[PDB]
């Protein structure tokens, strides 16, 4: 087919098209929400289960559930729900004409690949797949091929570096610190406060607060001192129920986990220490193209004041000789989708899919020896 | 043809240009390397290898193979892609319709001279050929007769004393010390201040830290004295990813084992001997042109101070009556190009080429007995 | 005295007694904890560090850290507790009425020494020490005059040839591979399967599960092919808490990273490469007893069949005539501690110390010109 299908499947979100467009038509968060009640009225549709925005406006019944943890896909019957919630019920096309694209992060268990192959194989009867890694795909939305990536998603972070066309596999670091820990970090420590919440329903409020009021610091102790005056700090948020909740250094206390992961009780390297390390793992002549090429992708890079603050901690370590840029284009969120419908479309990549024939003699075996 | 072409090939280095000219146009190191990684990305050229600058500007990437070694060739093939990038994409011109000048260092396997002329008669169909000696050559650049020349590049050192226009044959030495032990002697001790380098490319960048950073110091239990008071010797360079490397008395320890080969494990006798012992090999009336007339060539006699040692070391063994001179041009690097330019536009030696058709009816042996 | 300490301190382990035993009494890992968390009880033993097996019990809630790295010592407070921990709590000798014996790998740094010879003789006032290379000392214990010696512990491996009596400096090799990055790639591929460690504290259990379930074959692909049918092969592990761990391939997959270092990424070669390279290195007349000499030391030459194997790799090197013999001592852990318990005790070795008042007059630069 002359259009391929691209449909990224991250940890919290799906994002779905067509190859060879520049934004997804098909983007809701990946939940699945049960009812958990009585249900004394007949005549109502009893439907079993709400995937996608239908479950989002309901919420408050349900009791929704993430198929995938840290990237990793837990339960199979909700992931093929959600799957065939993007194919039929929110795209409006048939999979069995079209070949299709899925992104996967590094450094994961081998089952994954071949569970998803065998699923897309036998109950979607795809013609052509192909999984490919998320950093080198937002490498390629950025029209590059040196530079590291560090994406930030709500599962997992990780880092790739990439030289001119070619990948350094011993410099992949990942660490399990994302999103999720972010808005439980959040939840935590609003109760301080007083204000608590427990359920899922909760936690996606939670979400939505962390989403558009938080920032991140530059200086943590000198705006810790400038917030002992509470004065100039507090905003005001608005409950669906109609209650007014303040908050004040938690704006930037909660995205600061990232650069300090003690404060959850991990213990590990922060961001910037991670991406120093991958970069200091490569060889000596090629570490300045990876220092002038910092590129920052996923979508919990998305606060403000992110790269005003890794600019100085990355420069704190290099030494003053190098010059240290970090690209933010002002598509992060997208990035990895708008990679993913550049590949898809290029002239040299068609010779590359995994046609049907091929899976029905090597199996599912075939991900691992073509895909990477 | 009127213009003639010179490709003088040493063991590191490639000079290459045409008959008539004072320098060569074509210079570049003597490398060829290929990819050990993924190469994930598509779209981008996938060369099989890159030669010349091309690859000693990705050397990260690659892995650096020099083909030949000690001046004895041991790839062919990658000889074969020398030459076609000396001829094509850095001379730009065509091998079949100009005749070539080469250059082998003396005492060498037979096989070496008829693999040459064979590769050059079938791969690149050339009119003509012929081979010479180095330090022959050396000498024709001076624009003298009589006297011996020490030509130290990167794979052999050897002498060749020459009365008025004759040579003598069993007074030419050859040890192989040259610039790539004095390299591996400096990473060996390198190591002592913490530095250590281990890979090929690497092992580039402690070359050009040798080449800018090391002299010959005239006497070393003295200098050796005043380094114990390290505050005047010390330098600093600068390596690619921005760490600054310091050194003190390995600037004249590494240049000094070609006075003293006992310090990297060999039990010979030094240039100094090694140019001593070739002179007394002659006659008796003809040593005291030799001793007046001593011509240094090749790369490595580049270090400052060289002369000044040398002739200490050379009056030290001679007896006080005679007087010593040794010739130190400016020029040292490129006397083998120059000398092998001057003799190829030279009318007289048009008549000592080796023929196409001569080499169709003598086969691959016609050199032994038509080139010296 | 009578009576020496031999404390020899590798870059994982420390073992530690007196001359003339047979085995160390105090063997202990080379670690020191910290605290981490708050600490809110109160009238418990708040000790700032715990160091050996106080910690190794402890690692639950600590931080280890490994003070010597590639047999460099970075930090040097963390290196005088754990001698102080070595010589009064666990061995319960003063250190001020015996004289010391230390062990220390070649083509090391020569501030290293030099600091050592200055901590030992301020901050605990020997009388004498001296210092010496682990393999020589591991031929000591073999009760051999000529071989080479692989050690390979946990920080760095090294070859020393020896002929009879007699040392050649220039064939001593050295490369930084050894057991850390084996359970570096250990716990790097096991997360394929599933299992994810990232604490130190489970590093340990990586290096737990490494040591006592992987064994090194014979042949890679046939072996590979039998793991593809996958029934024979795996075996199952225990965790603390309660899980339990099955590997298959892994066994035999990490191991042979001594053999094909390019699997880590690292441009060398393997170990049994090395030791050939090293014999090559040598004169021609002397090769022979190398070759019917070969001795296997360090704890990281306890994998069962690493001797079948590399037997047959050097023979496929070696030239057909000549034979191949491989020393397997039952005790390869604490050879060079029972060589250096041997050269102590021994009448000769006795003038070959170093006093505290030739250290008063020469410095601390006496251990470089009277050591080796
Ligand atoms: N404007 C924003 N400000 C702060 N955080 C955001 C914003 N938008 C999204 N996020 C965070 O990004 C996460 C979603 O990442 P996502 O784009 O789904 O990555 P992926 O598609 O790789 O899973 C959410 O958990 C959310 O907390
Ligand atoms: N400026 C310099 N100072 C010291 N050594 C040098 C310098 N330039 C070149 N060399 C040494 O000379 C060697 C190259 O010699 P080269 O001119 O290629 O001889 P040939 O052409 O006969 O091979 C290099 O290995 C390098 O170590
Ligand atoms: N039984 C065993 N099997 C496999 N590896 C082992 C075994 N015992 C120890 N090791 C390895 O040896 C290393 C320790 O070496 P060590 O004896 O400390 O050398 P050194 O004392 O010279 O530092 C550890 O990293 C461990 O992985
Ligand atoms: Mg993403
Ligand atoms: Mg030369
Ligand atoms: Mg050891």
């Amino acid at each position: 087919e002359t259009t391929a299908l691209v449909c990224d499947n991250g940890s919290g979100l799906v994002k779905a098209g067509f190859a060879g467009d520049d934004a997804p038509r098909a983007v809701f968060p990946s939940i699945v929400g049960r009812p958990r009640h009585q249900g004394v009225m007949v005549g109502m549709g009893q439907k079993d289960s709400y995937v996608g925005d239908e479950a989002q406006s309901k919420r408050g019944i349900l009791t929704l559930k993430y198929p995938i943890e840290h990237g990793i896909i837990t339960n199979w019957d909700d992931m093929e729900k959600i799957w065939h919630h993007t194919f039929y019920n929110e795209l409006r096309v048939a999979p069995e004409e079209h070949p299709t694209l899925l992104t996967e992060a590094p450094l994961n268990p081998k089952a994954n690949r071949e569970k998803m192959t065998q699923i897309m194989f036998e109950t979607f009867n795809v013609p052509a797949m192909y999984v490919a890694i998320q950093a080198v795909l937002s490498l390629y939305a950025s029209g590059r091929t040196t530079g590291i990536v560090l994406d930030s998603g709500d599962g997992v972070t990780h880092n790739v570096p990439i030289y001119e066309g070619y990948a350094l596999p011993h410099a992949i670091m990942r660490l399990d610190l994302a999103g999720r820990d972010l808005t439980d970090y959040l939840m935590k420590i609003l109760t301080e406060r007083g204000y608590s919440f427990v359920t899922t329903a909760e936690r996606e409020i939670v979400r939505d607060i962390k989403e558009k009021l938080c920032y991140v610091a530059l200086d943590f102790e000198n705006e810790m001192a400038t917030a002992a005056s509470s004065s100039s700090l507090e905003k005001s948020y608005e409950l669906p129920d109609g209650q007014v909740i303040t908050i004040g250094n938690e704006r930037f206390r909660c995205p600061e986990t990232l650069f300090q992961p003690s404060f959850i009780g991990m213990e590990s390297a922060g961001i910037h220490e991670t991406t120093y390390n991958s970069i200091m793992k490569c060889d000596i002549d090629i570490r300045k193209d990876l220092y002038a090429n910092n590129v920052l992708s996923g979508g919990t890079t998305m606060y403000p004041g992110i790269a005003d603050r890794m600019q100085k901690e990355i420069t704190a370590l290099a030494p003053s000789t190098m010059k240290i840029k970090i690209i933010a284009p002002p598509e992060r969120k997208y990035s990895v989708w708008i990679g993913g419908s550049i590949l898809a479309s290029l002239s040299t990549f068609q010779q590359m899919w995994i046609s049907k024939q091929e899976y029905d003699e090597a199996g599912p075996s075939i991900v691992h020896r073509k895909c990477f």
